[PDB]
């Protein structure tokens, strides 16, 4: 059973670019092609050296929004961000055309989704898994056999009882960064809040009691809070990803045709990344 590496790509490329490309300076295609290929090399190396030889780049595609928006409208509702994303979108195309990786890219599907679903499938299928991402949410998947997670900036393992509590903490208190609100407030609180508005706190003993036995949601939460809980499950909990979303990801995965590995040399050449031709072995 081949070792598999799922990479939270879109974020890593972007995060690297935020750190490496100077503010108030234009970002060109070369810049980003260079940046992206080097990032892949560096991370593919980490993976392969450890035994995860099948690389899957998982992309964030909110071109037409998010499937989750069909459940919660408010969900997820100087630097050359323009030049970056333009060139980046182009480079992703080249990866699909020439590089030897499965590029999980689906409009309205998040990199989190592809990882959550693939990790599940493969883990249960007997493969050892590596998640390359600093996102603590992936600890929801450590519960599956042979799942490790590596954080590429600080270069370290994401290790985590505490997982169920971390998750439950988000289900109950929300996640402001994604516009997910506490079960103690109205659904679209973050999209519609007033400056004169604050979220009532959720006591830890409750969070923990539910984390430990979810049926406790029915006694510790008021009916209102409970409705909010069930809405938050789909926004936070990977196990609440719809059968249809899951199925499409797996299909995409299975129908993916990789390009002859002989195409890389040409690409590098053609794309003027000759310094890299000497390192195709590293891809
Ligand atoms: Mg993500
Ligand atoms: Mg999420």
């Amino acid at each position: 059973k081949e070792g598999i590496c799922l990479i939270d790509f879109s974020q890593i490329a972007l995060s690297t670019a935020l750190v490496n490309f100077p503010d108030k300076e234009k970002i060109n295609l070369s810049m980003v092609r260079h940046l992206i290929l080097n990032s892949i090399k560096f991370n593919v190396k980490k993976a392969k050296t450890l035994g995860y030889t099948k690389i899957v780049l998982c992309i964030d595609n909110a071109k037409s929004g998010y499937w989750r928006r069909d459940f919660a409208y408010y969900y997820k509702k100087t630097w050359d961000w323009e030049g970056y994303f333009e060139s980046s979108h182009k480079v992703i195309d080249e990866l699909k055309a020439y590089m030897p990786y499965i590029v999980m890219d689906i409009d309205k599907y998040e990199a989190d989704d592809h990882i959550a679903v693939l990790v599940k499938k493969f883990s249960l299928e007997g493969h050892k898994i590596l998640i390359i991402s600093s996102d603590g949410d992936f600890t929801q998947l450590h519960k599956y056999p042979n799942v490790k997670q590596w954080s590429p900036m600080h270069k370290k393992w994401v290790k985590i009882g505490s997982a169920e509590i971390d998750c439950m903490t988000k289900i109950l208190k929300g996640d402001k960064k994604d516009n997910v609100a506490s079960v103690k407030v109205r659904s679209d609180f973050w999209f519609t809040r007033v400056e004169g508005e604050r979220t009532p706190s959720m006591k830890t003993s409750i969070v923990e009691a539910i984390a430990n036995d979810r049926e406790q949601a029915k006694v510790l939460l008021t009916e209102s809070e409970y409705n909010r809980y069930k809405e938050n499950l789909v926004l936070i909990d990977f196990d609440y990803i719809p059968d249809n979303i899951a199925s499409n990801i797996v299909n995409y995965y299975n129908s993916y045709k990789l390009p002859p590995r002989g195409k890389i040399y040409s690409y590098f050449v053609k794309a003027g990344l000759s310094k890299l031709t000497n390192s195709i072995n590293e891809f």
